[PDB]
């Protein structure tokens, strides 16, 4: 079995693509102005510049994902592999839900840029500058470092077609499930909205959607959203997921 | 110097979930069975059993985290908070409760239930007052809640369907005489309300006429979740930027 899932809330939605004007200042301290907003924001390689293009969660956010992974707990579900994309906001989720079910010590979370969601999305000509597993688990994240990825950033393409997102998630997940096949059942993903019909689109063995009904489908997903997938039967199908849902609305006003 | 803090309540149950709310939370021989991750662990249980909760719902998880959170932040920057009173609506007494579970003052604050905090009375549904908990009731429920406390206006001399002037008058009323039972006792005094009450208390106590009641309730919408005013003494008293930061999240999506 198989779990996808999209990630916490964004600081870059909240308040706005002028966030970092609210953040930071003439000589780039941090400084927060919203609750909402975490006390720390870890130090980047690049400078506060990288949050631009690759935003960090909020602490609702946060919550949200170390609230889906204590219901992992409750619901004695053992997670035994876990995936997350590149992107900050990405690996600040999944750190979260480790917390969560508890373990944050044990496990150590494979970081995958095959699981980036369709680079169309992106601004400009260029990627985010994604912080190296090294640097993530320098800053205190439950992160695998040695865990060599399936599909390296170089390996990715700058702007891509539809088609090519489809295959390389379908073909990303392929991959993932040999890879652990026997080393555990149970095996998550924190990833993006566009991954959980990408990536298990053809895992249960069905036809891409037009890239039209794509867009339709992804932008009904919510922050921390989540399925699953149940099988060596070869016969992947979807099973209501192990867990309740998480719908709260906004601050109001 | 003397400070009056009124803010609102937290996430409202019956918001998030609907006026079906307990169409959903609860079967048929009435056991509570939560379906979404942002309902409570568990609700506590009525006077009246459930139906109770159909006019005088509670707050949600996230309500709780709201309240936790502004409690966490009027400690951080050494706010010492000398006097909690509150609505007897449930998601006030509850978001009242959080605010010292993060204030690390559950055992030594207690707060003041004062009917005549409750909000405009034209609000309430049909004919009759909600079935609020007495304090008795909400003690027995680990809710740190002053049980000697005598009200300025008791339940029962709370009308229905009541006008726009009643309830600024009230409103008027029961604020100065909160202050003059602080007066010598402590120096700042959390109010823990609805969107109405941080016009409708303050706006006379800094020397003001009240607004008409279409603007009034204009003011009153765009009042976020927690929510949270400030008033300074120069016997008048005047509006001020909070001690804390405001706190603003959104949907789940
Ligand atoms: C499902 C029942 C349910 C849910 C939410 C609410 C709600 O949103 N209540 C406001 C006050 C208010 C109440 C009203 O019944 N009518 C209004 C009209 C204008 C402005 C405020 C109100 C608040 O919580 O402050 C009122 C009932």
């Amino acid at each position: 079995c198989l779990f996808v899932c999209r990630h916490g809330e964004r600081m870059d939605v909240v308040f706005g693509k002028y966030w970092l004007s609210q953040c930071f200042d003439a000589k780039g301290r941090y400084i927060r102005t919203n609750l909402n907003m975490p006390h720390s924001l870890p130090q980047r390689s690049g400078g506060f510049r990288d949050y631009e293009k690759d935003a960090p969660i909020t602490v609702f956010g946060c919550m949200q994902a170390r609230l889906v992974g204590e219901a992992l707990l409750e619901s004695n579900t053992i997670i035994d592999h876990v995936y997350c994309s590149p992107s900050l906001r990405c690996v600040q989720t999944a750190h979260n839900i480790l917390k969560g079910l508890q373990q944050e010590n044990h496990l150590k979370i494979r970081v995958e840029p095959g699981l980036f969601e369709w680079t169309k999305w992106v601004a400009g000509s260029t990627l985010p500058a994604w912080i190296p597993p090294s640097e993530l688990a320098a800053a205190n994240l439950s992160v695998d470092t040695t865990y060599r990825p399936h599909i390296p950033i170089s390996k990715l393409v700058v702007s891509e077609s539809y088609d090519t997102y489809i295959s390389r998630s379908f073909q990303v997940t392929k991959e993932i499930i040999s890879e652990c096949k026997s080393k555990g059942n149970n095996i998550l993903i924190v990833a993006h909205a566009s991954s959980l019909e990408a990536c298990t689109c053809q895992l249960q063995g069905l036809s891409p959607q037009n890239s039209k009904d794509f867009v339709q489908m992804v932008r009904k997903i919510p922050y921390l959203g989540f399925c699953s997938c149940e099988e060596e039967t070869g016969i992947w199908q979807l099973t209501d997921p192990p867990i309740l849902p998480l719908t709260h609305g906004p601050t109001g006003g």
